[PDB]
């Protein structure tokens, strides 16, 4: 199918309608730049290698290349990997970039270098130096950057990449880069801003550094910018994952009154972690466009109740005032001033770690009238009493986050504590109106609990105390609801009655309700599924189901069920016909995850108990170490087959005599070690075989005939145990011409022998000897 | 130092005293009975093999056989491997025993035979043939065991092994076995009991059958009869976790009131799940001498309230009346009648099933001066209100068991539904008085709830809902504690005083208590350990812990530190020095387990802060990618390290130039290749080296010395990669001839290469052809 096979290990794309040639060796192993990269490439990614030097012989034949990508081929120590450290940092000789003469960014982050390159091009426009060790910043080094427009110097001197010195800046370093946009300086233990900056900049990044104060008119020209960060100066150190160190006398980040007078472009200001008090508005006297205020992570607890700044923030769509809490203090309540109300473009407010005890109605009135207000989000608060009914007059609102509280009776995990939440590495809101009350200590619930929340689409329960026969009634204004986590509970099946109230749910999760599913003479009624008449998904993973008072669940709507982590293989138990129709009633049911059943092998009658418009199943992780390949023509609509990580030897004789049907056929994590003589013949609408990670030493043509495999859209084979003999002749030419696409080729489809061979790859094999 | 190597597949025990001589061929993969076996063989085992027939060249030469267990070579389909199954049922040709002069017991169990074996030697004592597909008994075929005294024929037609039919026993069958002792016929379709039965019986198994009614001359002559077993004729199905079938219109099993008048002797009457609705006294009126009596799975809960039957059990010593609840009856309270004082020897009673809201003092007054009372079981009952103090008039019991119940303010998993808990197969009691309140619904405690506790040696609160910050005060009256365990609740441990109180506590367990350790933000205090001054073992395993506001754990007691599941490499994070010495002032701590804490690399300082007298160190399951060997020379106590199911690829040059004190090393489950030239020179501490599962070639001399080899209690060497080449003709020879015990020799010691000898167990590798 090709004339020339590619043994270049990168991949190669082409985008002819921008004229580009993508060259990505991401990760493939290397210890020196390729051989034969194609003379057009445009795009070059040489990322997470081990290449040791760069020199005119890098790129000597690649003069259209716009990108270079060539971060962490040696990551400062403790930021990289401490089996295979870097032995020297990355040596670039003289010249190596200025023939490049169409060069437009060049990524050379995690590098260890100690300058800044020389030798850029002019054509230059984008620079990314990170977590190098660049510690020192002088003009002469900046000439030839004189059209840079983005400019990333951050993480070259922090306690992940110490320098242990202050970093240095000269006197007006950037000011002659006319065309400078954007410069990030975060990370970097910065002791002043540095001054004069170019007035072209929109996005200006200080962030994690050692400023103590900003003078004046440390930003008297920007009146371009429009994002400025000055994060983590005089951080807020309690609780802190990082080491770190406040600035002295509890001291406040400084900011004079006047600071941001300049800045009438700005629209997004993030001063978390400055050890703030007070929020003068002064501030925002001259900035009315500003959107995004993040405060969180200061000591604002005291100012929340007075907040005169707020009436200068009139376009304000995001303020994040989360983690103000004094220390050692649990409020009896949440004490938000009136000057909220005055907020008319809010969409969302975040005050996660006010810690208080008792949220009321009343509390929340300053926002009553904001009417683009779309969340509002008070988790990690430690709330123990909240009437959920107060959020009746916020019918508007999409998400209302509750969520880690105590009450009874997405953002990243790390987000407000994490050191760098934007560094750089080598759910049910959609159905509607959102009650996050995940994760409290709700313990017991009824009808009451909701009243006035008719409107809700999705409750989130999950993470609760809640264990409890439910009957039917716990829900009952929840008219509306279409999603219910009920995941991490311990729900009681005792009653089929359970959840009917809720007339228009269409997904409930009770997973990890294992609780009384785990001791014996507890009655579970699995057929309460019956009375969901528009339940679209159901989840109940995890929960050790080994018994059921019902043979059978019922549905006329399911599609989905997901039955993972569960004890199937006690319920079938051998000998035992009683439940192997347990699904066979849910007619509508097109996907079943039963993988984690601990599923040895399957019971004959297991496949024909299957309802008939099944489609994906999912029987993988079962320790199955057989499987009667035949009963898979009951599964007459069978499309996708997970049979992963198991303990599979054989292939069926005739895919095409077992399921005549199946697309997707994934047997990676098995031990098989040949396939059957005609294994894919006649298996024309397959489109997706994975073998990877099994025992195949040889593959002939019989097996593998091309009728099928250039309909197949991917083909999986690394990681096995090919035997790169004469004998392999067929396989390892069709390998090496085909236009299938194989995962690894350049990395994990090897040759364990014979001898000679042994870990070479399958790419690079000549057998011509075979052929003398 | 053998001059004739072991080929035989078998483990061979000698036994000076008993004269015994002992080989075991459990599980080696068997198709035909080895040769060699010694002449002096007195008990062969051959259990789980595919050995296909036994002829009289089977025990030919083996004249001394005492014991021949030969189970499980062709088990019942529907209880054997479907992977492997047995295609032809066991073959036994004629006088393959007759000259086994001194057989004494023949185990034949799981081997499909139709027939009783013929031709059995008049020694013979015991006879097993469980889960054959013998299901009718004729007295010809029973005449040669005129000296049997143990009959084991139960499991021949159930829903495990079907034969369709009644189970046929010719009248008088068993009579003339004069000898005959213990009878079973459980799990066999048994209709009647069969009559006459040997006088001689001291033990009668006909449970699991479809017995519907006793004569009342069916026991008559059994005067030595001390254990009678009539459970599971007519059954209590609900809820079944096995096929039942109950006796038509609800009747019970059904036994006149003289029925027992013969059993003098009886001291265990085993009558579960027969289906009983009375207990008549007329049962017990000759019976004085009975000690155990299991009345569970029954319909007894109204005779639980009158019991007149109890007044005739002054002996009885166990008592069972698990599960006896009315199907959809939720009791008010528990009845127990007056009769059970009359329990003067009681020493059990378990009423687990009874099913009632709630739990009263006065109920259990009947029980008041039950003298011997030991135990006190009454788990299972969805118990809603239970005041704890009534224990007090019980502080003479060892355990009061209300493992799972609904209070809020051992015996097997399945043990009272299983089909035949005594069916073959091919704890903080100890420290004193124990309150089991494990899962229950307890959400808050406090110091009255315990009042009037104070005797209490161990609590156990696992699995309630305990999501409360303990501040010391809570368990205030348990002055004695010495055992709490509170895994699996939400511990909040925002204060350094939670436990303080528990003055004599020595364990505690705050394992799986992740829930608050989930979410950032939240403030943690391990350090409150400093205040439990006889504290000697911690659990706080699963935790996740990857924060902690203390950086140091404190302890002049704890001994033994489980940390396993947690994230330690977050909290040691690289560049992150803070937590390094989080154990160091734990200074009597002598064991540590820090498996499972994702530490793919140890950060410098991790040893060095470890505190001095470490003995037992576990880093296993850390996906542990590079191991520094000669940090362990800070660890000056060292003598365990466990290091297994890691992806370490290297030994050290000189493990002794590493650890002095190292006794037992384990590295199994790793990714070593080869070992270093002279890695246990002079390691002359080292008694146990693990070095099974890993990718090892070859071994050298060089690197096994003969005097360390000669201290090793044991060297695991099995499932790696050996090389059978001329190289390896000193390993070879060593393996073949060394006493050094090394496990699965016949098994797991093998070739994988080159080509002829791939997968020969290197025991029997012969490479003579290297020494021409
Ligand atoms: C190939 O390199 C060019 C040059 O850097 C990339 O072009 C940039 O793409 C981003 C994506 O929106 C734009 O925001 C930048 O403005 C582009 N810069 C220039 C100078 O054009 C291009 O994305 C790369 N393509 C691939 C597939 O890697
Ligand atoms: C940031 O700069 C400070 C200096 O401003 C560095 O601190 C110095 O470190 C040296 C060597 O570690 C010490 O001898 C000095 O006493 C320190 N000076 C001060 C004022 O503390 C610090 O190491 C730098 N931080 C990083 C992460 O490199
Ligand atoms: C070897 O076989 C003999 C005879 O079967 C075993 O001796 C019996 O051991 C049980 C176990 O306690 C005793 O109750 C019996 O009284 C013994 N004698 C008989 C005739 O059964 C002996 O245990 C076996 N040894 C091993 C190591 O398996
Ligand atoms: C136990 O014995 C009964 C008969 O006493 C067996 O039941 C018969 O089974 C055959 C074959 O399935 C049926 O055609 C008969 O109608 C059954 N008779 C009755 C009275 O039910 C039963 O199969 C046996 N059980 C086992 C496990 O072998
Ligand atoms: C059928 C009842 C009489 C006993 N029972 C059996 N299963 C259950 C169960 N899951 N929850 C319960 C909760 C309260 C009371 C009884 C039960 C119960
Ligand atoms: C110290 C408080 C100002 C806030 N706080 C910080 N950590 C915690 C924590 N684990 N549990 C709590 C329980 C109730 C109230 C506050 C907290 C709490
Ligand atoms: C809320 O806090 C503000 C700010 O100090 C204060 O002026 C006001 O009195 C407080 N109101 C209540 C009800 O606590
Ligand atoms: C909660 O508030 C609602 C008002 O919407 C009221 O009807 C209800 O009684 C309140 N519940 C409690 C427990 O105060
Ligand atoms: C509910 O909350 C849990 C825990 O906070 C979260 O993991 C889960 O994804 C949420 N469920 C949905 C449906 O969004
Ligand atoms: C579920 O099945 C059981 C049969 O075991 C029955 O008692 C119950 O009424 C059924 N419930 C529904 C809703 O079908
Ligand atoms: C307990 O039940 C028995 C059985 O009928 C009855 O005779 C007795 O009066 C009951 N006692 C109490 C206290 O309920
Ligand atoms: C529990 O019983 C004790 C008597 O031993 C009594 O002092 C206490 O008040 C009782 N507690 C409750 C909540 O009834
Ligand atoms: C406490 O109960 C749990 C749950 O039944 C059990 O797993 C655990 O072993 C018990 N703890 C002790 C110390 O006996
Ligand atoms: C500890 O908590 C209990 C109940 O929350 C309270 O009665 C007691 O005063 C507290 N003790 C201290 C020292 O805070
Ligand atoms: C635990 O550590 C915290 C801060 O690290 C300290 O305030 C507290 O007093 C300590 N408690 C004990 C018992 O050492
Ligand atoms: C390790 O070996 C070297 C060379 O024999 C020796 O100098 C050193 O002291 C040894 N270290 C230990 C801890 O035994």
């Amino acid at each position: 199918a090709r004339w020339f096979p590619k043994t270049l290990p990168c991949d190669v794309t082409l985008d002819v309608s921008k004229n580009h040639v993508i060259v990505d060796c991401t990760d493939k192993h290397l210890t020196e730049i390729p051989g034969g990269i194609p003379t057009n490439t445009t795009n070059l990614t040489l990322t997470i290698n081990h290449i040791p030097d760069i020199s005119p012989a890098s790129f000597h034949r690649l003069v259209h290349l716009v990108e270079i990508d060539f971060r962490c081929n040696c990551v400062p120590i403790r930021l990289g990997s401490k089996s295979n450290m870097c032995p020297r940092r990355l040596q670039i000789k003289p010249r190596s970039f200025s023939g490049l003469t169409y060069l437009k960014s060049l990524y050379l982050d995690g590098n260890q270098l100690l300058e800044i390159p020389q030798g850029l091009p002019p054509s230059l426009q984008l620079l990314s130096l990170e977590a190098n060790n660049i510690f020192s910043i002088r003009k002469e080094q900046l000439t030839e950057l004189a059209n840079i427009e983005i400019l990333y110097l951050g993480q070259n001197c922090y306690y992940r990449n110490p320098c242990y010195v202050s970093y240095s800046i000269e006197k007006d370093a950037f000011l002659n880069l006319t065309k400078l946009k954007v410069l990030s300086l975060k990370d970097n233990n910065v002791t002043t801003v540095p001054t004069v900056l170019p007035s072209t900049l929109t996005e200006l990044y200080l962030y994690n550094n050692m400023i103590a104060e900003i003078q004046e008119d440390d930003f008297n020209n920007l009146n371009q910018l429009q994002i400025l960060d000055l994060s983590g100066n005089c951080p807020r150190c309690y609780n802190a994952p990082f080491p770190c160190t406040p600035c002295k006398n509890n001291s406040p980040l400084q900011i004079p009154v006047n600071a941001f007078d300049a800045l009438t472009e700005l629209k997004v200001l993030r001063l978390h972690s400055n050890s703030l008090q007070h929020v003068p508005p002064r501030w925002f006297k001259n900035i009315n466009n500003l959107q995004e205020l993040d405060l969180s992570q200061n000591f604002l607890a005291k100012e929340i109740g007075d907040a005169k700044f707020l009436h200068f923030l009139p376009n304000l769509i995001q303020l994040d005032l989360s983690f103000n809490f004094e220390l050692q203090v649990y409020r009896a309540s949440m004490n938000l001033s009136q000057a909220f109300s005055s907020l008319k473009s809010l969409k969302i407010l975040r005050i996660r770690g006010y810690v208080f005890k008792e949220l009321k109605s009343f509390q929340l009135s300053p926002l009553h009238n904001l009417q683009n207000l779309e969340v509002l989000d008070l988790g990690t608060n430690f709330i123990k009493i909240a009437n959920l009914s107060m959020f009746k007059q916020f019918k508007r609102l999409k998400v209302i986050d509750l969520s880690v509280n105590k009450i009874s009776p997405v953002l990243e995990q790390l987000y407000y504590f994490r050191y760098d939440k934007y560094a750089r590495s080598c759910s049910c809101y959609k159905y509607g109106q959102t009650l996050d009350l995940s994760k409290n200590s709700i313990f017991f619930i009824k009808s009451s609990d909701f009243q006035h929340l008719s409107f809700l689409k999705c409750l989130n329960l999950s993470g609760n105390l809640i264990s409890q026969t439910l009957n039917g009634s716990e829900f009952q204004p929840l008219a509306e609801l279409r999603y219910l986590d009920f995941s991490n509970n311990r729900l009681d099946l005792l009653h089929s009655t359970a959840f009917e109230e809720l007339r228009k749910l269409e997904v409930l999760d009770i997973s990890s309700n294992s609780h009384y599913f785990q001791s014996e003479g507890i009655t579970h009624m699995l057929n309460f599924t019956k009375n969901l008449k528009v339940l679209q998904k159901l989840m109940m993973n995890d929960n050790d189901i080994s018994s059921s008072t019902s043979r059978t669940m019922e549905s006329e709507s399911l599609r989905t069920l997901e039955f993972r982590g569960n004890h199937l293989d006690v319920l079938w138990r051998d000998g035992d016909n009683r439940y192997l129709q347990l699904f066979k009633n849910l007619l509508k049911l097109e996907e079943l995850d039963i993988s984690k059943n601990s599923l040895s092998f399957l019971p004959s009658g297991v496949f024909d108990g299957m309802p008939p418009n099944l489609k994906n199943l999912s029987l993988a992780k079962n320790g199955l170490k057989s499987f009667i390949w035949e009963k898979l023509r009951y599964l007459k609509n069978l499309e996708t087959l997970d049979l992963s990580h198991n303990q599979l030897t054989t292939v069926p004789e005739r895919l095409s005599n077992c399921s005549r049907s199946l697309k997707n056929l994934i047997l990676k994590n098995n031990q098989i070690r040949s396939l059957t003589k005609y294994f894919l013949q006649d298996a024309f609408q397959l489109r997706y075989l994975d073998l990877s990670s099994n025992k195949i030493q040889m593959i002939q043509k019989t097996s593998f005939p091309e009728n099928v495999l250039n309909n197949l859209k991917m083909l999986l084979l690394h990681h096995n145990r090919f035997l790169c003999t004469c004998d392999a002749v067929w396989f390892v030419w069709w390998v090496q011409h085909t236009e299938v696409t194989i995962p690894y080729l350049a990395t994990d489809v090897t040759c364990v022998g014979p001898g000679a061979h042994k870990g070479q790859s399958v790419i690079s094999l000549d057998l011509y000897t075979c052929e003398l």
